[PDB]
């Protein structure tokens, strides 16, 4: 399996604006937001708390569409 996802590099509190320190690239299942998209996620808000190691999904990010 080759496709990497965005995963949380720290706990991301609810309603936090994302920064680059918060986002790592990992090959995980199920697949989340493509890791390719990390620079476009900066300053977008999360609508729930995202624990460390959690795969960031499209429905967790306010305003995200692809």
């Amino acid at each position: 399996m080759a496709q990497a996802s965005v995963v949380a590099n720290q706990l991301i509190p609810i309603n936090t604006m994302l920064t680059l320190v918060m986002m790592r690239s990992e090959v995980v299942t199920p697949v989340g937001i493509p890791a390719e998209d990390i620079p476009r996620l900066v300053s977008m808000q999360v609508n729930r708390a995202v624990p460390l190691g959690t795969t960031l999904m499209p429905d967790m990010v306010k305003g995200y569409a692809a």
